[PDB]
């Protein structure tokens, strides 16, 4: 079994990594018939699809493809930066087969660096 | 495949882009009997609902249907910006049949 | 099809809208045989359920029983102000059939955020 | 039908209600074969169970005891304050029945003790 | 029953538990067919799979299989500490059986609390 | 006569409209023998050409052909919004048909 | 020889003048077989072509309807105003025989202009 | 059943919206055999027609002809702005096939109202 | 006899009144086939239509609808304030039944 | 077709890409007998020629969009350009804002 999402890219054909390090710009998601998809924008103009469940997809792969919509969903609204999506770059826009997040910036780094905004205004 | 809203909306008859560039104002969910349906209201006085699942939707809307609920509902409790609509204008309120959201 | 809360109330027998304009006070949930259920009580002592799901209830609602479970626990934990219940009257407690969720800036909220433009303006 | 988790515990034999005003100090969850279960405790010490589905659970459990893990999930990572949990006291840990959650200390109650430390402080 | 991560994980062969007191540093998912997986790392470079659904897991495991995806994720989003896994040993990377969070508020998250303390009210 | 891109483009097989609202991203060129043609791209990864001057197309399309080309260099170094591009979806890129422009 | 576009207008059948003081709104233009043209529209609705060459007109307009979309596309990408066009209202739409444009501050909109500046001097 | 003009409009093949947001300009009526017709025109030199009933009519239709006549020529005579026309752009003139009517406060009459504000407070 | 327009809307199914205390914002007619009718808007968002006339009427109705339309219109031309309407809410616009109009 | 200028480039013997991303710091052009050629030198050195004469027409075209390129101070992107010839002749050009 892959241990990242660039070694799981490379057992299958027609797939590339794009590395993003930024957060969802757009989300769209339609339920009308033969379009049930999502559909994500980066600030750098990179579109990607989640595609409309069809015949070139395994009974195994129905649950993974409404789970890919629910996280692109929560990763949108809650700003997560996405680090790398694989996808096939067959389709238009090309189509998710996986992502990774992961922020750099730890936890508290974050009030550590608002505390020192603070802290270099007053004294 | 379309690779905006604006592009899906025109596949469809009966179907017309609002642009609201808001959050939703009100949410409002039934489970009554025949009225198992989402509406959604802006400032602006723009009505919207998610159909009750009935005779005019196919098998595979029928999660998508209950995934639109969803992103409507956490959309409303997040004050997240709507950009467009895509609905079908035969149906009062107007129908949803696709949303965008852009910050 | 009817376009509010309101109006949707009025097409059903034993309902009535409660206008709260309130954050939910409770929320109680049960795993228990028979009384898998939900309970929601406001700070005016206004108490409704999500009844059981049972002989009363036709297919088409069993989703949507549970989608009201979820939008309950949500709402809340986001205190997030409930507009309108539709409920039936002929359940103890009253059973709910529907709800809208609006930001109706409460009384004395107006009065709150004139004191906040006249407090960040002297000191 | 019962109004609160009280009477709601007092249906079931071999129940208790404890009392906690506290929210939940850690969340375990397991997928091994036949302890598909979740875990909480409270600072206090109390340790309680959702039990793994089986022979002693109604057809009508199945869904509700999902949505308990899902409830005890997200009320760990928002902190809320459990109020009582009713449980089987024959079952170690002790096995949920159901939850209260009570909210009370007031939205604007926040604010208004916030501008009388800064109203009694420059005029 | 057990009562805690560590006697669950002393109930299964080819098992140990790791003790993170972290969050999760990298939250990896696929929908690609035979690789529907979940992949999390730690800062300490420690990898861990949620394993594709197949022939050595029982009916009962498929919901919390879904389930435990669903945790890691939340968990991940919401910056939540894992106390500890308990992995199958047998699978590379390890293959996550249960997963433990417990609050305890870090080292330095007590020197951040107090000068939260001290800077919001010199300046 | 039609009055609007998208009757234009529903005269002709093999044609679609898509729905841009957006300026150019790069405008490209080249006067090698056989690719005497240009190329425009947009932020969201759409190609489309104009093509090289053929058998495909008849005498009154040769002026506009060469219009078209000015139109979309223009266009691009004044940054105007694109709305609409009808083009054939036979060719690779997608070959430009008609454009519209709106504030 | 006429002075102005209206006098030009009048010495053809079928056509009239629209007023517009206007910018365009949109510019449409076409490369395709037997439809090599060119649609502008204005706020107000007003939709007007500019004909594909054909067996209405003679040799001398050849170059005058290829000019004419020229000053349509400039006029568009400067937004200039356009004071008037004559066109044949036999066409659908009516088709464009000559363009004027002027930036006309309007009859009264020069004393509205100096009634501000003496408004906007004495209170 | 459409809510608005353009929604009405957009129901039948060769119409289109022209927005005046202006009086009528003339209006002209004949009763002369074969032309028992009116016709408006516009500042901006637009011109429109109520047809001669007969040719291409349901009988439906003689009622709201015979409306349209009468709106037309008490909006001309009352200076009341016209919001929009829907026509029938295959007739010369354009033929109405619907009008609304709001007023809709001109660019410079809103500069006018506060000039006859301030004019009427000085002298 | 109903005495007042609220008595005169209880007479009927699927009717409700709306109190608008204010003159009408838009007045649109349409002379087009199958969509002979009149639309009103307030300045509240409230749309009302006279619906087109046809089986769902009895003759009685015909020459009602008529002056329906025509009161719609010189109340539009006069901002008039509108009273209360009765209205069929089965209907999209909602469909005038009855107008008051009241000079306070 | 090629869908972009490295593509185009590549299926021609003689000719490489230049990546500038930065706008032309001078334009020559020339009426002169046999020499009715443009020049386009950048901030980097780089000089490219249009050569002297339906590629008639794409002749006259790349000599318009050099100069209005020049004019707007539009960044070049890329050129594709033969290498047979001293200076380098401009076979394609790209500009990307």
């Amino acid at each position: 079994t892959p241990q990242n999402i660039t070694d799981l890219c490379a057992e299958y054909h027609n797939t590339q990594i794009y590395t993003l390090n930024d957060k969802i710009f757009s989300y769209t998601e339609s339920l009308a018939g033969k379009r049930e998809m999502a559909i994500i924008t980066f600030k750098n103009g990179a579109i990607f699809q989640v595609e409309v469940p069809g015949s070139q997809h395994i009974d195994s792969q129905k649950k993974a493809i409404e789970r890919m919509k629910d996280t692109l969903r929560i990763a949108y609204l809650t700003e997560a930066k996405v680090e790398k999506l694989c996808v096939w770059n067959n389709k238009t826009p090309h189509a998710i087969a996986a992502i990774s997040m992961a922020n750099g910036v730890s936890a508290l780094e974050k009030e550590v660096s608002a505390l020192k905004e603070k802290v270099s205004a007053l004294e």
